[PDB]
């Protein structure tokens, strides 16, 4: 599968359903497909979650790098499951609909290219050794 491909489907999807224009993400299927609904379903479940998230990014361009690396540590300080993989998704989204919220839409090409480095170098082995995404496929699909 392609780490970059599933991103980009991603967060043009969240954006797109909000209304968010991302000219990067204007556009093998059944992982965008099983991820969407998680993804959806991880909102729904968590909406206070989401709601203090956006409040208090507090997002400019010299510091998103580093609030993203901040709160992925914590996200998966004790470890990784496929629910706080789906949460650094929901949380890449947070971060793209808050850049164009404060008029700092081009945070979003950088945003979704951290996305990608992070599942191709941080997060590989264990994609890998736990069945990668056919395995979250088999498991949520
Ligand atoms: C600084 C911070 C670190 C502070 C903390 C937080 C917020 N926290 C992050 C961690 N969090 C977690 C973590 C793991 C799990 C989990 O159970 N893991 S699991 O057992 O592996 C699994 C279990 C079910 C499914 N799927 C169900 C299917 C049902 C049928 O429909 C399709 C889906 C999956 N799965 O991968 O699909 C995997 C979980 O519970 C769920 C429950 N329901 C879920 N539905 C989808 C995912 C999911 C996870 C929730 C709780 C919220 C921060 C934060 C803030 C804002 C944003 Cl925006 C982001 C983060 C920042």
């Amino acid at each position: 599968y392609d780490n970059r491909e599933i991103v980009m489907k991603y967060i043009h999807y969240k954006l797109s359903q909000r209304g968010y224009e991302w000219d990067a993400g204007d556009d093998s299927e059944v992982v965008h497909l099983t991820l969407r609904q998680a993804a959806d379903d991880f909102s729904r479940r968590y909406r206070r979650d989401f709601a203090e998230m956006s409040s208090q990014l507090h997002l400019t361009p010299f510091t998103a790098r580093g609030r993203f690396a901040t709160v992925v540590e914590e996200l998966f300080r004790d470890g990784v499951n496929w629910g706080r993989i789906v949460a650094f998704f929901e949380f890449g989204g947070v971060m793209c609909v808050e850049s164009v919220n404060r008029e700092m839409s081009p945070l979003v090409d950088n945003i979704a290219l951290w996305m990608t480095e992070y599942l191709n170098r941080h997060l590989h082995t264990w994609i890998q050794d736990n069945g990668g995404w056919d395995a979250f496929v088999e498991l949520y699909g």
